[PDB]
């Protein structure tokens, strides 16, 4: 149904401006509940998912004409603070519409601009770019969660050179010497807008947000993210670094010295050693535990879908199941059972393993650390299936063509058949056995399409998925540092607030009202002609 | 600080040809001792590279 596609609806759908100016000469209300189920959102089946407010139409349609002419009604003034049934105002529709697309992009830019200004001549005390959502968003944090990336590039940068108007700016240029010019950003509710941030909300995204990977790149968050690396979290992250490594040294030297007898626990004695084995198996669990600790509290806090969990967030998964192994290997030595060992070297294998967390923070290591998680991910579920398909077909043909009253197993033959891709086939491992021309074509047979086509088409791959990965993996490195640093100044241990800028910088100096305004103002010197 | 910044090299920055010939005409001078350590190098901090001469700063 269409409920409240009244005539001015249709007037300005239908982009007849005769139409509209009749109607709102004659009384027309602009207050329309065009809240019909054609009219909501969810536009992958028919409808029109920025409407239920006529102002939102006329402004994302891109006439200029008919906002600046609601402005001042006969009968009845246009507000453009007007809120749908989820909160979005003309602001909210105008970054919705976007498509992330140059032309598009430029008349989004513009209808935003001009509608904000407007409003702002219209209502000097009225803040409309800070009126929040349903869910608590300005347009500024839907732009950026939503994966809006051009609005985005627009509002943290935009600026008006004119009276009474650049107190609307976040971009400035108060001072210059030749060709220098010293930029400021104002960059409110980027570090911290006490709910969610533009930061948090492009970082902690739920992987489904086409541009979560590009945002990052603007001029002023790139800033913010190096100069907050370099201010502090940098000191902490390599610190971190080192006691980890410190916890891995410990915790080896405990298994490695570990007691050769049966059926734990086991005592202590009158001697030396036994106390710095115990006390390094006591460091080790209570690592263990931490990080048990801290991969439910990384749930917690984003309760993600099993969509967004095994698909993003691999290293806590990696850190948490670490964890696991490692408890179970207490309890199993607690439990009177020597199958402790098994999990206490799957912990080990993981933890030295994901020693390479790590390597974020480290421009060149990071970048290849990457490239190596991706070429993981995106390689073996292609290839282990052709190549388990090869060798178990051949396993199961040699196995079951030789047979006596010694590699009558499947086993073995699978054994046998996998020393190929390392270099140690025999090509003759039985002898004496029925028809040996048939094990022989077998046998080379798999050497064929096994170790000289497949292995070296897998290397050829490889290959050009690398050479199609060389920016994907910059933009990764650049989302992992700054989730690094998120994490880092959230927490910070201290409860402490140092992801403060440069204080209460007097930026502008005047507001609608007689009053000044301090603006937590961020400086860039840049140079040009 | 901006110590010889005088009126030439203000005029000579701001591209404005008219305050040069009338501050050159008055007697403004050329030797400027303009050595203020904002006006000099040092490129890291805030500053100017190609100072300490209004002749550096006309060509
Ligand atoms: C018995 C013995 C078994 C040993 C097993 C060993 C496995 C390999 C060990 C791999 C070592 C590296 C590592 O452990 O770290 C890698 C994860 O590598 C893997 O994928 C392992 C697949 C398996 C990065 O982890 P991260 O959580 O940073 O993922 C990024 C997100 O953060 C971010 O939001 C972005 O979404 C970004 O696109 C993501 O990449």
């Amino acid at each position: 149904y269409y409920k409240g596609q009244t005539a001015l609806h249709i007037a300005i759908e239908r982009r007849n401006m005769t139409l509209v100016t009749l109607l709102v000469e004659n009384g027309a209300d602009v207050q329309a509940a065009a809240n019909g189920d054609f009219f909501k959102k969810t536009k992958g089946r028919p409808g029109f998912y920025f409407g239920e407010l006529p102002l939102s139409l006329a402004a994302c349609t891109n006439q200029l004409a008919i906002v600046k002419f609601l402005l001042q009604n006969s009968w009845q003034p246009a507000d453009i603070s007007a809120r749908d049934s989820v909160g979005n105002t003309v602001l909210h529709a105008l970054v919705e519409v976007a498509d992330n697309t140059v032309d598009n992009t430029k008349f989004v830019t513009s209808m935003y601009n001009e509608i904000l200004i407007l409003g702002a001549k219209l209502h000097p005390t009225l803040k409309l770019e800070e009126i929040t959502n349903r869910k608590g968003l300005t347009p500024l944090a839907l732009a950026a969660s939503s994966g809006k990336i051009g609005v985005l590039a627009y509002i943290l940068q935009r600026e008006i050179h004119e009276p009474e108007c650049r107190h609307l700016s976040r971009k400035f240029t108060e001072w210059a010497y030749g060709p220098v010019h010293s930029s400021l950003y104002d960059l409110s509710c980027i570090d911290t807008c006490e709910k969610n941030s533009v930061l948090e909300v492009i970082a902690y995204s739920s992987s489904e947000t086409p541009n979560r990977h590009d945002m990052l790149l603007v001029e002023p968050l790139n800033r913010l993210l190096q100069d907050k690396w370099d201010r502090f979290v940098k000191r902490i992250f390599y610190f971190n670094f080192f006691v980890y490594c410190l916890y891995m040294i410990i915790f080896t030297a405990a298994a490695y010295y570990r007691p050769v007898e049966g059926l734990p626990p086991y005592k202590l004695k009158n001697t030396v050693g036994d106390y710095f084995r115990v006390t390094g198996e006591i460091l080790s669990v209570s690592g263990g535990v931490y990080f048990f600790f801290r991969g439910i509290q990384y749930f917690l806090q984003r309760r993600p879908s099993l969509k967004s969990l095994f698909v993003d967030s691999y290293s806590e998964i990696l850190f948490f199941v670490q964890s696991l192994f490692m408890l179970v290997s207490v309890v199993l030595y607690f439990s009177q059972r020597k199958e402790y060992v098994a999990s206490m070297v799957f912990s080990l294998a993981m933890g030295w393993t994901n020693m390479l967390y790590y390597t974020r923070g480290f421009q060149q290591m990071g970048i290849y650390a990457v490239m190596i998680e991706k070429m993981i991910l995106r390689d073996l579920c292609r290839f282990m299936f052709v190549y388990l398909v090869f060798l178990f077909g051949f396993s199961t043909a040699v196995v079951t063509l030789i047979e006596d009253g010694s590699y009558n197993s499947l086993y073995s033959t699978c054994l046998e058949l996998f020393k190929f891709t390392i270099g140690m086939g025999d090509l003759e491992f039985t002898e004496n056995y029925d028809f040996k021309a048939v094990f022989i074509i077998l046998l080379l047979a798999y050497v064929i399409l096994t170790y000289i086509l497949l292995l070296n088409m897998l290397i050829a791959l490889m290959g050009e998925t690398v050479n199609k990965i060389a920016q994907e993996s910059k933009n990764i490195w650049k989302l992992q540092r700054a989730i690094t640093i998120l994490d880092t100044e959230k927490s910070f241990l201290k409860c402490m607030r140092k992801a403060f800028r440069s204080g209460k910088l007097l930026q502008v100096g005047f507001t609608p009202d007689g009053k000044d305004d301090y603006r937590w103002c961020f400086r860039v010197d840049e140079v040009n002609w």
